[PDB]
């Protein structure tokens, strides 16, 4: 039949792509082609408009199987061709070895690191529910789309997927439909060696609905029926168990050897002949398959055409909501939204930057509807909920509503990170955030790195940033954390010193379209600085205290800027004139012009950095570094700072030693380099 | 009764400790005191010999509840006193705000980061099973101890605990007994807001046995009976559901407010009076409680005395095994074990360092019985299993035996990391390792940092270290990873360049007693270097190519050392004389004498670093840095190196620019500093 021919075409495109690269993963594509065919036939999408906001979304969580995804996208006429498939896994191609949303049209998210995609799917579904609750009206189903996720055994073993699946069940996300490739094989062989749990019983315990498809190698009727069944269960996410043979059709089907290496040439020949293809031909696309797939595309395009008319009618009936929705789909924030950002003067009281963050959120959440966010069980510590907002919960619980704006993630940092990526991936200008203690952002490193690679404007509200947290001690006190994330490409790591800098950090985080943000915030109170402003802090680094005859410049961040200012006073009593630079975000600073950067970190003067964390990275900006390269301590915070000599006198001593060390030496800016 | 008085004493010590610090967590200690009393009465331990190898182990996974643990240790006469409790959470005390195994006698592991302790308990239990299978004989139950773990809702939400619990169920670890503090409260309030899964059904799906104690606020008879029941189930780990009231007895019991802040003074008074204590007194220890606890200690000490006689008789009957066991309990490796390390010459073939690692393991596993390890579903890629070894599995599966040495962790990096910490914590000189791709060590950052803080000699076999892996692309290619772990205190991060350096890295990793190791290993082949040896590489950094008239020194690691040597040849054609330094472990190098380090990185010569990852950290050792500070690419590895100019010519160009940049400048070693 044409459906059978389509499945064979998908299988053989994937195998031929792996063969041409002599690299990649044929097994799961062979096993999942029937399901992919069935799911894409149920999905609404436009290959010519990948951003249609009411499309169904597909996520390949088992991203190594991407030859399957690329084959689907090619067959459906996305901006990806057979010539691109021939360049699978080749430098510079549109068909990289794992899917990248920045590079591959129709890849919603970046997968490959196992467990992430299913969590991203939870976030897409969460966003869809919130979006629909915000905009839909009687006779106006602006948003009614589904989220389809493929995942394998590896994703089910990764703890991040358990976190997200527990939360998705709690949140009753009935438009999420996930499909487990139950093939009983991973890299180490049979799942009997390491993965013998009753997966189905576990998913029932989370509150998911289950459909089992015992013969998913062939039974596309049952796969389609499973989707129909899942759509009837509106208050539970559904897991469809697809019992498949890895590498179905290969001589090596059902073995670990078919997971991750190209098939033998003779194996590919026998696949082709028994499915009615020419064993001498590669990359075959039967025109009847193209015709069948084009019929579905044409129907989907008529659905989108009707949606556009629905949206036009919505703007007539609901002019305010319609204009808001249009602005969001255009990727634009509200005009002058940033006038809501709080501004401080040096006469204002000292405030912890976690509390300054609460105040910012309180002012901007009512002004910017596309802001939603939550905390990983640290709401009263991170200060991430604006008073007067409701939680995102299914109304059936009585605890919130899907129109709510505040997410109770529970103690689930990694899934929070990956869910945030999915919310961003949904689109509609969502600017979403997640709170935890800075030291436990590290639990979510897998997802954070993907925020950076995927270019998603997510925000971590990362409080309790240092030894300044005090008594909880070294298991809670960051040392390496900022260095880790600053060393990752494309992460803005803001460590604001005061009220104006905290507003600048949020301005950056909310305006972002391609760069994730981490806001490192204090437990403890900090003074409002003389010389700070949103304008200057928006440059990422700026001269706080200018000293034209400086013997030294002290560059600092966060809580250490006030320390530097106090050290300047001690140094004056010692006959040493210092300037102070505040460097609230190294990435933003780096992106400024060379002339601007040199105005902050000039030639001809020694520069000392001060930050109560690792010294890694700081030589970009300084000649000498005063940091903390050992673990912390459990005690009252001021006593810890004294122990480690992060005091005005301790900074002054090191500044005086720095001046002495460069006496008689020629000093050029740390910004200079040989290449 | 005396038991009731003991429970009250525990509760009030914990509350008084929090009160004195005006900081910490009274709620879970109040709720868990009955269970703690009951469990410690069942446990075999010697407060005067915390390292008795056949002790039962206790782990407080909900480490914020540590005032409870400290109270137990004080009451039982560990090397921790009431005067230490009065210094809870104070700088320098033996009672830090979360338990630290390095500082607290009777703390087996370091907890506080949620989810870790239960996984550590899985590792202690895994080690006990392996140890017993190795040494026990008829009439000689050398090892028969249990592992008791307390955990809360937060631990159950963290994905790492799901990973470890799935694996523990698979491994049929019947000597593991965990207790869930089912109090329905976390920081954000009721668990109804975020954690509504059926925990018990989930644990049944993993293959755990369940006992439910409905009234764990009072029913110590039922808690004791639950332990007895768990001990009868020898082929399943057991979860005991302790239904408790958080803060039991407080005016604020059953609320989130009692989780994490000191009680009000009037609340403490009413607690005391209704439990028969003096409300004017703090830190009371009724002598009848001390007497009762001392009786149990005395009985346990007689059990250990008998165990010592059993061990003496074992050495008579099984002289070889007995001597091996004695050596392990003394903390000593086999005499001359390192003679098994492979040695290479420059005439030997090129080999990938992952394959060199396989060869090392093949030689040393038969020589050092305390080496065990595994991989997170990457055994045929990491090359972590020695041929001829058997997997650690319950014999009932037919897939291995508890005497086995190779662990199939599944796709569970984070739990693997925390399980490794538990295996190390068991003691008996275990030197254990875990394989994954370097980029996915980051999934386990929570546990890795705790390896460093806990001073455990665990080893990550972290292959596929760079863009050298090729086609899998940027989701798999480390950039920030080495900088992250090098910036963490107390992590040795070895990146060996060749066969001799790989043997040095293993010598360090296996000899370690207080420092975790990460071995960053290649997919791709590397040549054997002229000038390498185990002896020189053991210094962490060494001069590979000495050039007395050097215009520049190139410092490199791993795959980039051979690149530097090839660049030296290009530079000679340009009239530039270079030396080469290999820096296989920065931490080991840093620990060498100042004179040794200056002999490697002298004054008076520009130094360029080359490593195909982040430049962070490298200014410790170099004036200029050639690294990769952007994400990678999917393609054949040699083409990626060419794209980024990590070629002999590209390195030479940057070296020549470095020489030019320092013309007419005075250059001192990067090792010099002002303070
Ligand atoms: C183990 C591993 C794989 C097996 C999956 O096993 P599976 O899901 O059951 O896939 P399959 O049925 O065999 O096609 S892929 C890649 N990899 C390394 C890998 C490890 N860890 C992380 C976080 N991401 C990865 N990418
Ligand atoms: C959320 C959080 C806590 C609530 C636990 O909730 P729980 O386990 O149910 O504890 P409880 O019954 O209330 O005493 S403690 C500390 N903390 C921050 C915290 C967050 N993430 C990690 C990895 N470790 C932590 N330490
Ligand atoms: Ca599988
Ligand atoms: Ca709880």
């Amino acid at each position: 039949s044409v459906d059978q021919k389509a499945i064979s075409t998908i299988r053989l495109l994937a195998v031929d792509a792996v063969a041409a690269a002599n690299s990649g993963h044929p097994g799961a594509p062979l096993g999942l082609a029937p399901a992919a065919h069935a799911v894409f036939k149920k999905m609404r999408f436009n290959p010519k408009d990948t951003k249609w906001i009411n499309r169904d979304r597909f996520v390949l969580s088992n991203g190594h199987a991407c030859a399957l995804l690329y084959s689907m996208l090619v067959l459906y006429g996305y901006d990806l061709t057979v010539e691109d498939l021939k360049k699978f896994r080749q430098l510079g191609s549109k068909t990289p070895g794992h899917p990248e949303n920045t590079d591959v049209p129709g890849a919603e998210v970046t997968t490959g690191p196992l467990g992430q995609g299913i969590c991203n799917g939870v976030g897409i579904a969460l966003a869809q529910a919130q979006f629909a609750a915000t905009y839909n009206k009687p006779d106006f189903p602006i948003s009614d789309s589904y989220t389809y996720v493929f995942l394998g055994d590896g994703c089910l073993m990764e703890g991040v997927s358990s976190e997200a699946s527990s939360l998705a069940g709690h949140l009753q996300l009935g438009n999420l439909i996930a499909f487990w490739d139950d093939n009983k094989i991973s890299i180490d062989g049979s799942t009997e060696v390491a993965f013998t749990e009753d997966v189905i019983a576990r998913y029932k315990s989370y509150g998911w609905h289950i459909v089992e498809v015992s013969d998913a190698d062939t039974d596309i009727t049952a796969i389609a029926a499973a989707i129909d069944e899942a759509k009837k269960v509106t208050n539970k996410p559904t897991l469809v168990r697809l019992t498949t043979t890895i590498g179905f059709g290969s001589l090596a089907q059902g073995t670990h050897g078919v997971h991750g290496a190209p098939l033998k040439a003779d194996d590919i020949k026998q696949l082709k002949t028994k499915w009615g293809f020419n064993p001498e031909e590669s990359f075959a696309v039967p025109a009847e398959v193209t015709a069948s797939y084009n019929e579905h595309v044409a129907e989907n395009q008529k659905i989108q055409q009707q949606w556009n008319e629905l949206f036009a009618a919505y703007k007539q009936k609901y002019p305010e909501l319609g204009a808001e929705l249009q602005r969001r789909l255009d990727g634009k924030l509200p005009e002058n939204w940033d006038k809501a950002l709080p501004v401080y003067t040096p006469a204002d009281a000292a405030v912890a930057t976690r509390k300054l963050s609460e105040i910012v959120l309180s002012k901007i959440i009512p002004e910017v509807p596309e802001i939603i966010g939550g905390s990983a069980d640290l709401t009263p510590s991170n200060l991430t909920k604006a008073k007067g907002t409701v939680d995102f919960q299914p109304a059936a619980t009585g605890l919130g509503d899907y129109s709510g704006r505040y997410i109770r993630y529970g103690v689930r940092e990694h899934a929070m990170g990956a869910i945030m990526n999915g919310i961003a991936a949904f689109g509609a200008n969502y600017k979403n955030y997640g709170g935890t203690f800075l030291n436990f952002v590290s639990y979510a490193a897998g997802a954070v790195r993907l925020s950076a690679l995927s270019e998603f404007p997510i925000t971590w509200v990362a409080t309790h940033d240092s030894i300044g947290l005090g008594e909880d001690g070294p298991t809670h006190q960051p040392i390496e954390t900022l260095a880790h994330f600053r060393a990752t490409p494309n992460i803005s790591v803001w460590r604001p010193a005061d009220g104006n800098e905290t507003s600048a950090a949020y301005k950056s985080a909310i305006e972002s379209t391609h760069t994730p943000h981490i806001l490192a915030l204090t437990r403890q109170n900090l003074p409002q600085l003389e010389g700070s402003s949103i304008e200057k802090a928006s440059k990422g680094g700026y001269t706080l205290v200018q000293q034209d005859k400086a013997d030294i410049i002290i560059v600092a961040t966060g809580s250490e800027v006030s320390l530097a200012v106090d050290a300047l006073k001690v140094l004056e009593g010692q006959g040493i004139k210092a300037g102070v630079v505040s460097l609230p975000d190294q990435l933003t600073f780096d992106k400024q012009s060379e002339e601007y950067k040199l105005s902050v970190l000039p030639d001809g003067v020694p520069i000392l950095s001060v930050e109560v964390m690792s010294t890694f990275g700081w030589s970009k900006y300084s000649h000498q570094q005063f940091g903390l390269n050992r673990f912390g301590a459990s005690g009252k915070a001021p006593e810890i700072f004294k122990l480690f000599e992060f005091t005005p006198e301790g900074v002054a001593e090191r500044a005086a030693k720095t001046v002495a060390f460069y006496k008689g030496k020629d000093v050029v800016s740390p910004l200079r380099s040989a290449f």
